[PDB]
């Protein structure tokens, strides 16, 4: 009578019920996961692994709350009480009853970062994947060794793999990332939208809308005089010492960038967590603005004249409004000297020069207009190869998409 | 109160055997196993995850046949079957219900490798380990890294230090050994026995017992004339191509080596038992004898008047004989260049030669005698380093300590 | 060592999972069940095995709602949604998940009735027996022969023995019930509260409360003039024939107490479960009320002017209101012609007469006060027998001994 | 995955855990299939493994010789202390050997009951000898059973799936089969009435002058003195002190009959070895523990008896039987309790006191016409069926049906 998958279950289930185990809230889930507990108008959002609202689901979210507020919107939080979510979506916390109840009945899931094998994505739900950036450095299938504790590569590339099988929809922002999917992600072209970003979105449609210039300007207390220059360093393992306490000054030297431009700037530190609560900005008051915890980032852009960054996916974001950009890599020979683990030629085909040392990055930086002249040529090159895909109506696409799946499913 | 580990074992049972699984047997010993069971005169005997009747534990073993013979004997095969034990030990094979009684009986486990931790070795009972070799590369805890497959190189570690945290003695052949077992993994002083291998005590005691010498060479149907030469490489996974159905050559170069030795030696070819079951002998017949599946390697080196290796902790065993060793070490350049992943200096402290190239090793080897003196100096160093401890007597060691420790036991 | 009694339990509750039992909510409840679940201000009620919200349980948990509002009240039924607890109380539906955490939690057990001997009553826990009437006929150890099914004589004692051994207090009503109880129960004197039956107090404290006469005569539509006569018989099991569809009219002649009594009379019949819905009362209205299903029969016995029964401890009950009462005993023959099968001795020291035939007992039903006065010896001399110790304040004893016991926990 | 399966299955699991010593039990119900059953094999048992006796006993006898070639597999509570002469091999109860026996024969061979935690699978063919004609009411037939732990249903029902099992039934008479086709729910397609093969010796060796003189000096008797048996049945009634002499008076009956007489006393095992017989060495025999019965028959002039079936057993010799029921007033006053008239159509006297039946024994031959009536009335009603070729007609009977299976 009794088929054996049910039994180890089963099982399992028993045993986390009797030892009180926090557990008990998913295997009871897995005993009664049904195909039949599907309804077709329930969508379960999540971003980064649930420790934000934000991103490319906040704004596929947005959108189907200006045009299909009928639907049953829930969001997934690590700690839904932090957070604030805008409409009608009701939050529930990660691995709660709620939680589960929500990952069973949603006839969508919308994601831009994995979501845990451990939950069954039925051949009854559409899991729309939109990712988190162009990529830069190699990821899932194409890296070749990770000595990641706990984990080993193999292993490692048969649970990546294993999850984006159960990617029915993969976006995209361009070729470059749909070619580079392709072989990474192991998907099928079929699978791709090749649609943009929808947290991109706002790049497009709104760069020139002044009152909401303003808003974010005003929200982070900015000089009314003076021009934004954003710098955005990936992490480093390296640079961690003592606790996370007290940290040595960035390589960038703010002294420096104080002297040169303070007069006609300020800069927007967007830092690692890590690095931001153990920075000490006094005396660069109205200068140096700590932006590392603020929750939207394309708006950052927005406001930016220019950006500084180092090895990051976010100049293909940036990209989008054809502006400046400098790459301050003063690690670029402990980076593998000349490193092909990289998609691009990041020693030639990036819209901005490469500094070592931050004092020509600064005196350069002096007059962005020799800058925008200068490099326009590889800015625009740029924009054809990585951006020039983003209509502004990405969010559109998708949420229009998911409506689209779910008037079908009502028949 | 609650027995929460009791709990999580009746339900590993009760799945074994409802869904019909191999283990069932394993879960159900886990289940029952208790201190009570043991049975003071009960030893069981293991070599290489049980493939052989061999090595130390066999040695340890044929003292005890002879010297206490009143004891209850276990030993554990993957096949018992294809095994021959002499005395009056009985066989169980492994994961089978018998396997594990015998396991949970023993008053004293024997074992020359690492024993599954699966099986319980209670506060009753005692694990003597022997190991099997003088470490030259570094292994356990010494390791950098280890990308073997399913296991990371912490989870690699914490197993073996579960293992070696359970030995309760642990064999030493010299004080270099000692000093890296104690590092190497995890080890008390206290519990090292330098006592030498069980398994070299026919190095010393039989060395010259030339009757015995003459068993082994007409069980081996070798020529009467010629003198041997044993030629012992590591294994090597480069080496590996084409389904192991047909390999290169020995980059030794059989061909020369007949031409050059045929006349005054024969070479013993022990191989890893891959390289083998791959190799074609046909017209070296009396010339090169594969021997890679000779239950005992001490015989070998007895019969054995030089012997050839790259990177073995055979060569440490075999210097107690004192004759002399070359290093064939082809591969020597894509080995790290300058390799410190030795606990020693492979470039300079070694009792022979190291050749890159097999056609100089060929005519060195014509004679015998030059080698000899030549590296009588380094030989004599070699054996004082790693060779001085073995008494001949380990076997003796061993089993009388066994014997000691279950008379203890015998009356409280 | 090896903890044997919890690998039976182990294996028992793997059974009851895997084959989809419904006990597995008790096996599970064995298993884990452990002193230290018990929260001493939890306290379970639970009247008749669950039928009914009534009785001591209901008189003791009534008292606690006014003057122990603080503790944690749970009541057990067969289907609760069927039955109606003023108050804080929740309601847990027997042989359910919640049924069993209410009785592993519980400080105090109060029934009236034999509790199921597969509940644990951990040495934790105090199980308060207030038990449902003086005996009249002989019960547990003192019975003879018990040809009941399935189970022989020796092992229905032997598990009544077993119940009753985890009885903390049984209350007893009078010395009569005292020596019987020992004996009959296998209890010590040291564990009788003789206090009364917190059921019967209502019958003290309330019976000249002409408003709380007329809320319960109004609730049963009672003409205003008519005399209330209450007849309530044992079940006798030889009557029962023909599926229980239709049974020959009651021996006390329905049709001619109707013609005697018709005109002062109302007469109140209070029947077994299936004597009641085959009784056809068609042309008797307004005469002979079906009382079998009322909640409370104390309300019942208070607006009673005299009590017809035969062999019933319900006589016990209604002595201490020192009204007539007529034995109604048609049947007298077949039980034993001389029977030592109760324990006192019925054919002489009751509060009336012995009728065998309905006819000399309507024409004495007649005229009450010629019962009463002919009677007022015998009644009084019943009276301080058996019904001399309640002092209407049984109630309140046992609540202040539970709100005492749990006070001394809390420490 | 069965639910059966899974049940058992638990069991042996929690029987080998806690070292139950039923393990060896919940293994065979486990591994019971019907491809265990070999043609050739047959099981062996009587009263319920105390013995190697009774019908059993003949059938096997007979076997051993006409069909050597077969297994012959005897079960007992103590192998060790029982003698089984030819091939057969034995086995304990309830060890791993007994639940293979049963398991794997294709017949089973017994005179009593044999216990429902045997699996008696369409396989294999059971047949029950029982062991005599009934005269207490039995199973069925029973109006009240106040036995200890069980009730009067739960039995009769046990009882019942016991007998549902007997795929053959053997019978002694008419009166028997009337009795069985109600009081064990029988058919009467099943019964064989065939007589029992344990009378067989009976009717084929009363005349045979050697055997009756081996039986008669393995018991050391006397060469000129006649014999009598005495076969009280038990009586709950007579238990004391962990005894009081029979009520028979052994020294009246040394005093009137000790010079031609010699008496075989068969009592229950219990007052057995609470018989002192001290001064009647010669006179008084005990024979409580003599293995086979029939032989005792054979050897006897006449029986002794009260209320018990072995009346019906002698009476195949036509012989004179008494009937000392000196307490027939506590059974019952005048019982229908059996399923015959006690009072009336039995062979015998029935006397209350000792002394008229120590005269009447004086000359037996008178005994011997005085009732030679009643005696023949009760050869042709309990006794004219029995051939002396009952354990011959099982015997083959077995080997007909083990010839089929062998295709
Ligand atoms: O019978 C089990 O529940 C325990 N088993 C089986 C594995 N468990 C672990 C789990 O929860 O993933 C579950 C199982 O696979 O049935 C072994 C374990 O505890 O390590
Ligand atoms: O009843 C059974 O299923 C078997 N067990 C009891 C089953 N339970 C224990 C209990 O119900 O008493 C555990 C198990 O499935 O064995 C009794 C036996 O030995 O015949
Ligand atoms: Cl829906
Ligand atoms: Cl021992
Ligand atoms: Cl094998
Ligand atoms: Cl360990
Ligand atoms: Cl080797
Ligand atoms: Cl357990
Ligand atoms: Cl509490
Ligand atoms: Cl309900
Ligand atoms: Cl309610
Ligand atoms: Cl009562
Ligand atoms: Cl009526
Ligand atoms: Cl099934
Ligand atoms: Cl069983
Ligand atoms: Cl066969
Ligand atoms: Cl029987
Ligand atoms: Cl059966
Ligand atoms: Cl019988
Ligand atoms: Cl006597």
């Amino acid at each position: 009578a009794f088929k054996v998958n049910q039994f180890r279950k089963t099982l399992r289930h028993v045993k986390n019920i009797v030892l009180r185990r926090k557990n008990k809230e998913r295997s009871l889930y897995d005993l009664t996961d049904k195909e039949d507990n599907v309804k077709p108008k329930t969508i379960v959002f999540e971003s980064f692994g649930g420790k934000n609202y934000s991103d490319s689901p906040k704004y596929i979210y947005e959108y189907m709350q200006k045009y299909y507020p009928n639907y049953r919107y829930i969001w997934s939080f690590k700690n839904p009480d932090k957070n604030v979510v805008p409409g009608s979506a009701e939050k529930v916390k990660r691995n709660s009853a709620e939680y589960y109840q929500a990952y069973s009945e949603a006839s969508h899931w919308v994601s831009n970062a994995r979501t845990p094998l451990y939950l069954n994505k039925k051949e009854n739900q559409t899991y729309i994947q939109t990712w988190h950036g162009t990529p830069l450095k190699r990821l899932a299938n194409d890296m070749k060794v990770v000595r990641m504790p706990g984990t080993t590569t193999p292993k490692y590339k048969r649970n990546f793999n294993r999850e984006t099988s159960r990617w029915d929809y993969l976006i995209s922002p361009n070729r470059y990332s749909t070619e580079i999917f392709r072989s990474a992600f192991w998907m099928d072209e079929e699978r791709i939208l090749e649609i943009g970003y929808p947290r991109n979105d706002v790049l497009v449609n709104r760069a020139n809308d002044q009152e909401y210039l303003d808003e974010i300007r005003t929200h982070l207390n900015l000089p009314s005089d003076k021009k934004v220059i954003m710098y955005a360093p990936t992490w480093r393992d390296d640079e961690f010492v003592s606790k996370g306490k007290y940290l040595f000054e960035l390589k960038i030297d703010l002294d420096n960038l104080y002297k040169e431009l303070g007069d006609d700037y300020v800069i927007l530190l967007r830092m690692a967590y890590l690095i931001s609560n153990a920075l000490d900005l006094s005396g660069y008051e109205n200068f140096a603005i700590d932006v590392s915890n603020y929750n939207d980032v394309s708006e950052l852009f927005l406001i930016s004249d220019c950006l500084i960054t180092d090895y990051s996916s976010v100049m293909f974001d940036y990209g989008i409004l054809k502006r400046p950009q400098f790459f301050f890599a003063y690690d670029i020979d402990k980076y593998d000297k000349g490193l092909r683990g990289f998609y691009m030629n990041y020693m030639e085909d990036l819209p901005g020069p490469i500094y070592t040392e931050p004092y020509g990055l600064a005196k350069e930086l002096k007059n962005l207009d020799k800058v925008q002249q200068q490099y326009q040529e590889k800015i625009d090159a740029f924009y054809d190869r990585f951006c020039s895909v983003d209509n502004g109506k990405a969010s559109q696409y998708i949420g229009d998409l998911i409506h689209k799946d779910i008037k079908e499913q009502l028949e």
